[PDB]
């Protein structure tokens, strides 16, 4: 059910989301060969990837990753890191909106998510900024998996207009905040955002449209189990705000299935 070109891409920004947790790149030399543990991102390391600026626990709401270049696939990819202990992030997940007004008319976004990224932004706009002098022929892509891809999704909002494409890859990303949020994500051109999900993954059920959440559209799900290698016949692009029949359906949420995004992702071995 998706092209190889893209089941291609979808595999590789998940192992840069990897990468956020899976070590060396918590915070280390400019310039440095990006690598992993316990084979989190093979194809970071097949590619001739180095860091550019790494950061821990930066601004208000303690954002982790790093900003990479990949010569090979032609990259500038800023890179989020999902809480460092997951099932504590999900059940202390508050549900607060507040105004992005800034970001899009009459758009709300969770709170802690806005906030955070508000908080690095112009740090990471400037570093993003001078990639793209360096290597204006490079693609501008940001990924993380888990509350990174919603810091991921969020920052890509906000920065998209100033002249570069941002290519979105969130894997399990929450929800980010209202319709209109939502509408913004689904229509802002210069750039594409790819929404994916997991079976019964629990993140992207999160937080409840009951309080005032939508989804972008359109949704990429896979459908293969925990633990089962992803194929491109094993992903439906499913088309619709708030649409149902790919991550979310009625039925019985889980963790593991967050953990498993074409690999391990959100923990390392």
């Amino acid at each position: 059910e998706v092209s190889q070109d893209l089941f291609n891409q979808f595999n590789l920004f998940a192992q840069y989301s990897a990468a956020a947790y899976c070590g060396k790149n918590n915070d280390a030399p400019a310039g440095t060969n990006i690598t992993c543990t316990g084979n989190a991102c093979p194809e970071v390391e097949k590619a001739d990837a180095t860091f550019l600026y790494s950061f821990e626990d930066s601004g208000v709401g303690d954002v982790t990753g790093f900003l990479a270049l990949d010569n090979t696939n032609k990259l500038i990819v800023l890179s989020f890191r999902g809480s460092r202990s997951i099932e504590n992030w999900i059940g202390n997940l508050n549900f607060d909106l507040k105004e992005i007004n800034d970001i899009c008319s009459g758009c709300r976004g969770h709170d802690g998510f806005t906030s955070s990224w508000r908080s690095v932004a112009d740090t990471l706009r400037q570093k993003v900024e001078d990639a793209v002098r360096e290597h204006p022929d490079y693609r501008v892509v940001f990924t993380g998996h888990s509350l990174g891809g919603a810091l991921a999704t969020v920052a890509g909002a906000d920065l998209r207009g100033n002249g570069y494409d941002i290519d979105v890859f969130s894997y399990g990303a929450p929800r980010v905040g209202n319709r209109a949020f939502a509408e913004f994500l689904t229509v802002q051109t210069g750039g594409t955002l790819y929404r994916i999900t997991h079976t019964n993954d629990i993140v992207p059920r999160l937080p409840p449209r009951e309080f005032g959440y939508s989804h972008s559209s359109p949704e990429y799900w896979i459908k293969s189990g925990t633990l089962v290698p992803v194929t491109r016949n094993d992903i439906v692009k499913i088309e619709g705000i708030d649409a149902t029949g790919g991550n979310n359906q009625p039925n019985i949420p889980d963790i593991p299935a967050h953990l498993w995004y074409f690999g391990l992702i959100g923990t390392c071995l």
